[PDB]
C-alpha cells in the first residue's frame, strides 16, 4: 500500500524491460526506454522527498545521499545512451551499449538500497512514538 515501494518497483519493472531489450535495438527504440526509467525515477524522487518530512531528522541525510546516487546513476545512463547513439552503427555500438545495461543495473541496485534506507527509517520510527 506504499508509494515508495510502489515507484521503486515501477523503476526496477523499467531497468528490466531495457535491459532485456536493449542488445537488438536501435536507438529510436531505446531512447524512449531510458525516458521510461528517467521519469520512473523521477517519480521515486518526488515520493521519497514527500515522505522526508515523516521520518526521523537523524534518517534525512543518508536518505538525501541515497538520492543524490540515483540521480547521478540517471546521468550516467543517459551520458552512455548518448554515446551509443553517436556510434551507432560501429564497433563501439555494443560497447556503448553495455555500458548503458551497467549504468541500469546500479541505478537499480540504488534504487533497492534507498527503500532499505526508508525501511529501517521507518523502524526507526516506530521506536519514537508518544503516549496521547
Ligand atoms: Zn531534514
Ligand atoms: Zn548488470
Amino acid at each position: 500500500n506504499d508509494k515508495v515501494y510502489e515507484n521503486v518497483t515501477g523503476l526496477v519493472k523499467a531497468v528490466i524491460e531495457m535491459s532485456s531489450k536493449i542488445q537488438p535495438a536501435p536507438p529510436e527504440e531505446y531512447v524512449p526506454m531510458v525516458k521510461e526509467v528517467g521519469l520512473a525515477l523521477r517519480t521515486l524522487l518526488a515520493t521519497v522527498d514527500e515522505t522526508i518530512p515523516l521520518l526521523p531528522a537523524s534518517t534525512h541525510r543518508e536518505i538525501e545521499m541515497a538520492q543524490k546516487l540515483l540521480n547521478s546513476d540517471l546521468g550516467e545512463l543517459i551520458n552512455k545512451m548518448k554515446l551509443a547513439q553517436q556510434y551507432v552503427m560501429t564497433s563501439l555500438q555494443q560497447e556503448y551499449k553495455k555500458q548503458m545495461l551497467t549504468a541500469a543495473h546500479a541505478l537499480a541496485v540504488d534504487a533497492k538500497n534507498l527503500l532499505d534506507v526508508i525501511d529501517q527509517a521507518r523502524l526507526k520510527m516506530l521506536g519514537q512514538t508518544r503516549p496521547h
